[PDB]
């Protein structure tokens, strides 16, 4: 069984069900990150967080852990079903290239048969973060993993951003005064021309 070092508990039948999805995605991942360079190479985009493509053994079972307690009656072979950030990239380009390299790496993914699960463009937002931030399903593994493409600023704001939510989601100490300090930040990115215009590739 699986202790949740925070209030968190997880049997060793569903235990022993986590692992083995953490070292099936491990496998899956080799064929995802050959397609993942690839795009990242064919748009001259960086990969950043690259060293952190698979989510951490712990981290994913505290998810699993949440979900059962928020949803009983679900199982964790579909509470596992719905994780999507498993496996995870990050692109980075200029921020004149980044609405070229996206529709790239967009449409050679599906066109390798990967399937468009989600798309957070939130560049069109006076307030809030700016990106956008996909989900794919892998063509045979079926393994759901994610992809959100930044800028050298706007991954930078995330890079900043989080330390304000640092002190900010905790009440130790606090809040809104810095919703106004990290959206200064959010309307100092700017936006790429077609960034707020960019859909997911209908395959």
């Amino acid at each position: 069984g699986w202790k949740g070092e925070g209030g968190l508990t997880l049997t060793g039948g569903e235990n022993n069900t986590v692992d083995a999805y953490v070292e099936r995605a491990r496998e899956a991942e080799r064929s995802i990150s050959v397609q993942v360079r690839a795009a990242a190479a064919m748009s001259e985009a960086e990969m950043v967080g690259f060293d952190q493509r698979l989510k951490s053994p712990d981290s994913l079972k505290r998810k699993v852990a949440t979900a059962l307690a928020e949803q009983p009656g679900r199982n964790v072979d579909t509470v596992l079903a719905g994780i999507t950030a498993a496996v995870r990239y990050t692109l980075q380009w200029d921020d004149a290239a980044y609405t070229s390299g996206v529709a790239t790496v967009a449409d050679t993914l599906a066109g390798w048969r990967n399937d468009s699960v989600k798309w957070s463009n939130t560049w069109g937002r006076a307030s809030g973060y700016k990106g956008l931030n996909t989900g794919w399903r892998a063509p045979r593994s079926g393994q759901l993993f994610e992809v959100q493409f930044h800028t050298e600023a706007s991954k930078k704001a995330q890079e900043t951003t989080h330390k304000l939510y640092e002190e900010q989601r905790l009440p130790s100490t606090g809040k809104q005064q810095l919703q106004r300090e990290q959206d200064a930040i959010f309307a100092a990115v700017p936006v790429p021309a077609g960034a707020d215009s960019l859909t997911a590739p209908v395959p």
